[PDB]
């Protein structure tokens, strides 16, 4: 059950990830084969409930592509559920201050570090109690990711940095830039020099920054900085924008 | 993308509904077909999810009845939900006062007007950004129609009637019958008048009033009293009651 | 696993059913409290498989009225897996002689009596294995009710009466009416007498005659000539008319 | 309407259940057929929503055993959300104190008495109004059951206890013993000490206890000692250690 | 109830379109607005039934694109049963003769033009007996596209072409190249040559041709010979090769 | 891509195998670590389709257990079907001939061998065009295992066996004792003398035997005679019966 995402991160191996709205187990599996280190399944802003998380977790099983799941908002109650049917690596939105990081962090984890619920009989996480010992061995394969997004979450960045159990922290640039009053326009210089800043700021503390971004030269960029998960694109604008491009191209 | 309901609201002109809850896409365009000038799709009382709130409004989006959606309570996470997957009308459950009607509209709303999460690559809403300018415009096609359903709420009205962006209030009268201590019986001369009292309340401030009410005369009064969205049936009766009645006209059978 | 809609075709006692074409477990609940005898869970024209079957008999179960299956068509593979979920009494479309009258009846039963595959580990039907002695009791629970809709059925209704295992014969007046040439209407004489003829012809032989007829006055006519299994309407329709009646009265009108 | 399981709750006949995890109407159909007093549907564990959970009451309707439902949280959105698809026992899990157990029952009530919300229309608890009066009967056949789970619900107790609406406590020994730092040992001497003190606080207080055992032995032991409802069993581990077994028993020794 | 397809084809409009296997009515509605004048939902080689394909419908219905879809065999049951979800636009797998290609038309005919089973009041296709007449309009809002996909089929193509309500004729490019020996790769000098005479002939019959290639060079040569139904892409390798590319330009490869 | 337990029959190393018929994805995953060499989707008498042997296959792929799919009939089209969402390993029902188990082989197998229709870029089989030269490799990585569940068949037996393509023969016993006149008693001496006549006589031809019975004892004896493909239990009996019996020991009376 060694978590292989959280281990590259903590050995400073930058990860290329995809972000997967389509919501899907077959669209899933067909992109597990595609190259990437990582697949986010974005239970924010596309169709997705615990379910489905299930069915893609399923799919991109045994592939080498290593799957990470936004749950919809830091709920311990929603990441109680999809750590049970086996998320290990979490990307977690709106993380606003400190208190917040750390109530992430401790939703991940078994008392006494955390507040994690226990049921390993009919958790897919232990494998139905196959993993022996799997309730001593969970909490450090759990790798918890943080979403910067608004000014608020970039004052108090410093002292989400010290909270113990954040191993990485991503930017999430369309709240961000729509927080700061550039809606719809990240590449903006104001929103970019925060980006920048902020990642140079999480690296300098040990952490991990991460990032989605659809330029693919902004991509190499941040990678330049020193990000260590970065989304290139999205399943979504892929496969519409392919598909619009090729009719265009006939005259459709 | 501009909101066919919102803007014949504004220009007050009454819209009859049929509320869905029989949960189904199948259904939904069934009855996206048959003449109303809105359904909705209920996310509190019915087992809806965000999931398949989006198959109904897939099934619905060819006719010209427009989708309303309920969701299950003022939360701005499953606000945030709906909203990705193409909801642009609200009908909120239990807004109780002012702060409340205003969470509301902040939750259909982007930043600097409200909290709504941005993930327009993602969603439907946008049409997968196919729509260029989709994240200046969408506020301004946000329809928030609050229901006021408890004698609380009652007392709040005034208040809530000034809240910016509440373009519509909906008295819920099962809740409200039960919460004036007359569970199922609407038709009490207390809670009519407190439901009256409330349309023409509403109607004055310049605001939609809005109802659900199965009996027909009932709807007809209020639609008179100036209601504007005036939603006469719920599927899940309509079919049950026909249903019952057919088997009833033929009865027992003699045994030969 | 006592077949309640076959006794009742036995005991000469009438069967109001509603045809379910909605295609869902929640709308089939809700129906099953609606005081029908039987429901009829169309295979044939209604978006429903297998699986949905299943999830529809699991709706209805703890209700008085009795589920009845229509596969969409006299498929012995078909109706393997549908008695597999637990259907006991089936409504066989387009059954247009006494050779397919017999293939389905044979569909139904286990050997020597038929070509019914066996799997009761795995079946519903058997409550997988709970049942006592299920293989050996399972064929005389079923019912098989055939369609007859076409000219060339009704013709051949005389052989078709002569098939052991054949408990009912139903006529089907959409595509009966469509054959004959009048489509989308089957009150025209022509059809009517057809089939008021039929329903006489098949009360004589013993079996049991049935037909969905949406006209109330005709299903009480129907029911006067002996049928003994009338279906009285379908959801999809009933839903559909109730919405439209309820939005003209409120629209111009 | 009538909750069984919360009369015999309050007659004190000890009922015994099976913890369902499979998160399948199907799989919940096999097991309701299986002699259970009770099952227990889990949404805090399993990947179940109030969809899923509305397929499992449906395939379990039929049989003698009676559905409880676990909630994800003491949360009165999916509360009413549960009772409305027709739940009416609830084992509300880590139940803190007084305040959250008192909140945990007026989720359970229409107004006045509680804030559940009113839809009885289209809901399958009233069986979409074909239930009378069902507003007026529903309050009283709800059953809430509050889960202990850890060392400061079990301070709290007493007061828990004081609760009225609360029909039940069950103590979780997973997450109870993993709060007291033996996470997967519940067979601990010191957990088991702690979970025999409660049972005799509840049942002594007059209300019954409840817990989750697989252990058969200790399972026996609890009921002994006085409680009242006992599940003895998860189906996950009844597959996963049957099948294991078998597939052992043809390998190597 | 009008089907636009069916005119467009036989008004010599053009028709471009796309192959839908990712069976899901999500990214049928997210392809559905991208611009094609038709949409193909597999039925054979995707994993499909009548009622993935029914919310497909649904979910392209407010689109201009129209749906065609592929049953799984030239199987009257499937046909009918495809049809009362509403289905209008058929392409039917491995019709190898004219008998098979009037069996075919039949199938979607009620009668006494054909066999097609009536149940009007709860098809989608009546929008349950809300369009007036259905029984009498619908026989002439069917249009059925028969694939030829064998040397045996292509032996069989003047027959074929004289068969009344075929109002097309579909060349199966990776099933006609394996069965003349080339294992499913249709970029071969002999494959080419016995498409490109299809096409002209089929054109020349009055009918329309149609046909499948990814090759967007091939996609435009056939057009230029006068086919009318030509599906430029399928979703699934639109999306696959997309992905590949992106994650080989930072270095991440399957290859 | 390559086929293992084809490879493994082949060889003649035995494998244990467990048959699935709860028709779900997750209790598949759960029964895939359970140490089983092989693993039947019933396609033929549980409640699944195309879409369901998908997800169940898609559940499986990370663990050591191989799949084998039943289809409901010796069904050309469905052959088709199931082979694309990635099927390689298929057990025919109620093969009765020669000419039943030639067409069985020739579902399975693109032209000329077959008529197997081709569509690699959307099939999972492919993944999606990824396997390389994949409709050249294919073929040979196909297992078809044939049922024989009549007399007619066991009369048949030396000619199906006698068919290129047929790796193995399955005896199967609920249907077999039916047709011999022991409906619901395969344990009858008459029915247990043709299966184990059949057992040798499929060895003797080089081919793989096959059965299914959840009786522990007579599985081992099968085992013992030379069957290469043994299925010992049923998913939906072992979870029923488990069930039943812990209720038994609580009190639960009939
Ligand atoms: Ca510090
Ligand atoms: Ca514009
Ligand atoms: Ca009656
Ligand atoms: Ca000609
Ligand atoms: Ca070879
Ligand atoms: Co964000
Ligand atoms: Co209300
Ligand atoms: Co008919
Ligand atoms: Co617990
Ligand atoms: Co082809
Ligand atoms: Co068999």
């Amino acid at each position: 059950m060694e978590n292989s995402f959280k281990a590259a991160l903590k050995a400073g191996r930058p990860q290329i990830g995809l972000w997967l709205g389509l919501s899907s187990s077959y669209s899933a599996e067909l992109l597990a084969g595609a190259g990437f280190d990582w697949l986010l399944i974005d239970g924010e802003h596309a169709p997705n409930n615990v379910q489905t998380v299930l069915t893609q977790l399923q799919a991109i099983a045994p592939y080498p592509s290593q799957p990470v799941v936004a749950p919809s908002w830091n709920d311990p109650v929603q990441i109680k559920q999809l750590l049970d049917v086996g998320t290990q690596t979490l990307l977690v939105p709106m993380v606003q201050n400190a208190d917040e990081a750390r109530e992430a962090v401790r939703a991940t984890r078994y008392p006494p570090a955390g507040i994690r619920g226990v049921g390993s009989a009919l958790a897919r996480a232990s494998r139905w109690n196959r993993i022996p010992d799997y309730l001593q061995k969970a909490n450090d394969q759990m790798c918890v990711l943080v979403q910067i997004e608004t000014r608020e979450a970039m004052k108090n960045l410093p002292q989400i940095l010290d909270v113990e159990g954040v191993d990485g922290v991503f930017i999430g640039p369309a709240d961000l830039s729509a927080d700061m009053g550039y809606a719809g326009n990240p590449q903006h210089p104001e929103v970019q020099a925060a980006i920048e800043q902020a990642i140079v700021q999480i690296r300098e503390s040990g952490k991990a920054p991460g990032i989605l971004i659809a330029n693919e030269q902004l991509a190499k960029r941040y990678l330049e900085l020193g990000a260590l998960f970065v989304a290139v694109g999205v399943d979504t604008t892929l496969l519409a924008r392919a598909a619009e491009a090729l009719a265009a191209r006939f005259g459709a």
